[PDB]
């Protein structure tokens, strides 16, 4: 009953088309923030630097799946906020508008509980275990492009990884 | 929350990969009968004998996970004393049986702690847990193990390196 998601450097839009499900999104909030030392180091920008923050509800066939909050350097991508009016896929926007392509990412997987707001958005009981993911991605020139923190419904997701003995 | 890269390594290797000292407690070990599910996973006949091993995993002495391992009993004679000997299942597999893991599929999910798990892990019933399953095959292409582990949600995180094909 859970979606089985392969761990791979792919977009939510790509992932849902793999599942044969229709991906839609709801822009919960978008705008600029000032980076603290942590976010500055992750995006290789000067402390105090401006960060585009994008928060989206990701749905599969109209049902809430996850809330994703993505962070990118506003200085590098000043027209990206506006460009997302035209693109549903962030990765597609980066490729077509800025010729930026992701090459490597580190993804972290943890579990914890949703905030009251998240639980309301996802339609889950607030006591439901959730899958808390982060993704730190870099492009083909080795520059960090995004830092993403996400909350995936614990009752709808499992992740799958292929392991190899080195 | 302590980090741990997803790759085909043992608990022992992963712990020594950090500065953490791995210890385990053997909770139980015994034979069960395989249902169709397990029989398929281990490539034995339904009704076949499976060795189930239950271990408590500690990092620097603090309880971290309960790990339940399933293997074909017929394939691994004297596995119990061999596990006592080497402590690492993977070391035992290599040294005793000349069995070497080549590939595995790992599943990562959430769950809630059962009363048994909460008691063993010194935590609360209903604490969010990370539930990981590993299905591994050896260099002959044969499945070796099917493992299910429950990690304290407040103490563990798993890390994966992604690269675009
Ligand atoms: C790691 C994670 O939880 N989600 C990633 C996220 O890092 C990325 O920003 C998004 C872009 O999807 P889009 O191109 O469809 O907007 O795809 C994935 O879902
Ligand atoms: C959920 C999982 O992947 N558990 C793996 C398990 O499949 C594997 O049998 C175990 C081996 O460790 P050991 O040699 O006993 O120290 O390492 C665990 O981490």
């Amino acid at each position: 009953m859970k979606v089985s998601q392969a761990l791979q450097l792919t977009s939510y839009t790509e992932d849902m088309r793999a599942q044969g499900l229709e991906p839609t999104s709801q822009l919960l909030d978008i705008g600029y923030i000032t980076a603290d030392d942590r976010l500055a180091g992750l995006l290789d920008i000067t402390a105090g630097g401006r960060v585009l923050r994008i928060e989206r509800l990701r749905m599969a066939n109209g049902e809430p799946m996850a809330i994703e909050t993505t962070h990118l350097s506003a200085k590098r991508f000043p027209a990206l906020r506006r460009s997302l009016v035209k693109y549903t896929s962030l990765y597609t926007a980066l490729a077509e508008v800025y010729d930026v392509h992701l090459a490597e990412a580190e993804e972290t997987i943890e579990t914890s509980l949703a905030t009251p707001r998240e639980a309301g958005l996802l339609g889950t009981d607030v006591g439901l275990p959730m899958l808390m993911l982060s993704r730190h991605s870099q492009d083909r020139t080795g520059q960090p492009v995004e830092w993403v923190r996400s909350v995936y419904r614990g009752d709808r997701y499992k992740f799958v990884a292929r392991l190899k003995r080195p």
